[PDB]
């Protein structure tokens, strides 16, 4: 009926901010080669204050060379004694975010680790100090090379923590002058981190935040008892239609109301990875076409604004938040300076399901809500009003509300699938840029000679690595192949996902069905070495081991194979070829209907080999194991 908002008996918890994740894995891959001005516009919609999503927090993967959901991300230490703080795109992204919002909060978290840290095992806790050394390197490099202060460091994404590791990490951070960096643990479930903190005083002192994933708006008693800040450090992960926007809206409010969580962080920041990779289009917005410039300011962007434009980390929740009589919820926050923000959500069940967890039915129906401002809020006479309706009307500023009759009270008619933000703040804005170009499929003729002497990013555009890591490579000692693309892992990472046994990078249009792929290849390992080119590759990311298609392999022992699968279990054709290590060969693979052919140096090696049809997927290149190999003069022409 009536809902009292009041600060006379004190405040609720401090609000820590809303954010999103770039990484786990390569979710920002296709954003880097957007042409201007579109790249900058996308970044504004994400990070520019009083504009779009206006995010408070950016969390990024600390790349570990392993597959981490939609690709691999490059590590700062591929090998022992290797350090490089200019690989990948997270450095660039953090700097772009910081340029727009100097007060943005930055977080790092590893999903995978380079294999050498395991000292013979696929386990990062074999040598605690070595693993902590590696992670602290990353934080120091952020500061020294990019002028970035990392605010929070995590442990091992959705994988076991080791209490001694966490203690060693704190000790090493302090030793390296990073006392200001805080620790969040364990980026998995509420247990066992929560009970561990109650039983171990030394662990309790070193953990600043309990970060739990997909908590379904609830926490657990042990986490409440800890007295630590509680964050949903990975949530959302739902297609960014109106359904996803509804999920985001509902959990933004109710994570605090139901679970005492004062930060929620969406996976992922922006969908800039091929949509047919796992969890396609599950970012706050969509930018999956750098070749066209087409992007989509999806509804979750405006859902974010309803909170982010009108709150900041350091504000406090009131004690007076809760559910509405007929469904939906309200939170309220102040800044201790006289401002007040009220965020109301009435998300229907059928239009707000997150993928994790699925909620049993709950009813939402038309209702009236009367709010009465008691305490210091009574004095307020005026409120700006922002309104969104999902299904569609986004972030529309309505007529100001006047509180004149001394009552300190007001009333609203609420329907379903609505958001209202009522705030004293006058700074709100629905940021706008002209529409970007229409969507267009990946170019049906595409080439890359990798001839770039000082590349802005460490890898050629559009190549999305799914196992292994591929990089621009310069070889001064060669003229024709001075600039190539090289696979650089020489051992399997400490994996997070189930990486393939062969390295692979995919590119192009998953819809492609008939296609001709060509590439110069160079095998660096004598006798045992092998490489391939491929087409119709149908799966990647967390499922890269499942990939089928047509794979044309050549080996340094003078053999070739054509397979139906990346794992090489199924043979379409096999035979001998004049192929050795350390020599450049040109491979061609043509696929049309039921039949494929392969060329070696422009000469037919096999033809009219029967393959599964229909079938469709990306073009790809790769190596037999985790081994050095180079590629040059890539080309594909295709039809869908
Ligand atoms: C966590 O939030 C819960 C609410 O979800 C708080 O628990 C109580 O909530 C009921 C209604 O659900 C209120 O009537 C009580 O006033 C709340 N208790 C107290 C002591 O305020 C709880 O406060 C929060 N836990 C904390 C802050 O540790
Ligand atoms: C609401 O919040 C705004 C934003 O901080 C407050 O305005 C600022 O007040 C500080 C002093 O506390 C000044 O140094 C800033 O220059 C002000 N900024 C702007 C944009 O005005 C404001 O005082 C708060 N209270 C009310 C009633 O608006
Ligand atoms: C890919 O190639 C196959 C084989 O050439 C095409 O399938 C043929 O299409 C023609 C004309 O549409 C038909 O007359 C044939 O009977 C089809 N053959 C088979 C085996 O189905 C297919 O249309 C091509 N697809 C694209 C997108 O180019
Ligand atoms: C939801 O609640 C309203 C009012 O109580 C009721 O009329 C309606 O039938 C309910 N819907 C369902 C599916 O129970
Ligand atoms: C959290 C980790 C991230 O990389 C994704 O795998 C996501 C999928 O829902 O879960
Ligand atoms: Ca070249």
């Amino acid at each position: 009926g009536a809902y009292v908002l009041d600060d006379s008996d004190g405040l609720g918890r401090e609000f820590d901010g809303i954010g999103a994740v770039s990484g786990g894995g390569a979710t920002s891959r296709l954003l880097v080669n957007y042409p201007e001005p579109y790249r900058s516009e996308i970044l504004d919609y994400l990070f520019k204050p009083n504009f779009g999503a206006s995010l408070h927090i950016l969390k990024v993967e600390i790349g570990g060379d392993g597959q981490t959901t939609d690709g691999t991300e490059p590590s700062h230490m591929h090998y022992e004694l290797d350090e490089n703080y200019f690989r990948g795109y997270e450095w660039w992204l953090m700097k772009e975010a910081k340029k727009r919002n100097p007060d943005i909060i930055l977080m790092g978290l590893p999903w995978s680790f380079p294999g050498w840290l395991g000292k013979g095992f696929s386990w990062p806790y074999v040598n605690l100090q070595l693993t902590a050394y590696y992670v602290v390197r990353w934080i120091l490099g952020a500061k020294h090379y990019h002028d970035l202060d990392i605010d929070y460091i995590g442990i091992w994404n959705e994988r076991p923590f080791d209490a001694n590791y966490i203690k060693e990490l704190r000790k090493m951070l302090d030793y390296q002058g990073l006392q200001r960096v805080r620790i969040i643990a364990s980026d998995n479930l509420w247990e066992p981190i929560s009970s561990s903190l109650l039983l171990d005083q030394e662990l309790w002192k070193v953990v600043d935040v309990i970060g739990a994933h997909y908590p379904g708006t609830y926490t657990v008693w042990n986490a409440k008892m800890s007295g630590k800040k509680l964050w949903s450090s990975e949530d959302f992960s739902t297609i960014n239609s109106n359904v996803g926007a509804g999920c985001w809206s509902r959990i933004l409010n109710q994570n605090y109301i139901n679970g005492n969580m004062t930060s929620t962080i969406a996976w992922n920041l922006v969908a800039s990875y091929y949509e047919e990779l796992p969890y396609g289009r599950s970012g706050l917005m969509t930018a999956q076409e750098p070749w066209s410039g087409h992007y989509v300011v999806a509804s979750p962007i405006w859902v974010s604004a309803h909170t982010t434009q009108f709150t900041q980390p350091g504000w406090y929740y009131l004690k007076t938040v809760g559910h509405l009589e007929k469904g939906g919820s309200y939170v309220a926050l102040t800044d201790g300076l006289g401002n007040l923000t009220i965020i109301i959500e009435t998300m229907s069940h059928q239009h707000s399901m997150c993928i994790r967890p699925y909620l049993p039915y709950y009813n939402v129906s038309h209702q009236l809500a009367t709010f009465t401002l008691k305490g210091s809020l009574r004095e307020i006479q005026e409120l700006q009003v922002w309104y969104t309706k999902l299904g569609r009307l986004h972030f529309k500023q309505l007529d100001t509300l006047w509180l004149l009759d001394g009552s300190g009270s007001f009333t609203l008619e609420l329907e379903e699938d609505e958001i209202f933000t009522l705030t004293t703040l006058t700074t709100g804005r629905k940021g706008s840029y002209p529409p970007p170009p229409s969507s267009k499929p990946f170019p049906t003729n595409y080439k890359d000679d990798f001839n770039v002497e000082y590349p802005l990013f460490s890898e050629a555009p559009n190549f999305a690595d799914q196992t292994g890591v591929f990089e621009y490579y310069m070889n001064n000692e060669d003229r024709e192949h001075r600039f190539t693309l090289r696979q650089v892992l020489n051992q399997r990472p400490i994996t997070w996902a189930a990486d393939a046994s062969s390295t692979i990078s995919v590119i192009g249009d998953h819809h492609w069905t008939n296609m001709t792929v060509q590439c110069d290849v160079y095998i660096e390992t004598p006798r045992s070495g092998g490489v391939f080119i491929a087409g119709r590759v149908n799966k990647g990311g967390i499922l890269i081991r499942s990939a089928t298609g047509v794979f044309f392999w050549i080996f340094a022992n003078g053999s070739y194979r054509v397979t139906a699968d990346l794992g090489g279990w199924i043979t379409y054709a096999s035979g001998h070829a004049d192929v050795t290590a350390k020599r450049w060969y040109t491979l061609t693979l043509g696929i049309k209907g039921y039949f494929a052919f392969g060329m070696l140096n422009g000469t037919i090696l096999w033809k009219n080999v029967r393959v599964k049809y229909p079938g469709h997927g990306w073009a790809a290149i790769g190596t037999h194991t985790f081994e050095f190999a180079q590629f040059d003069n890539f080309r594909v022409e295709a039809a869908r």
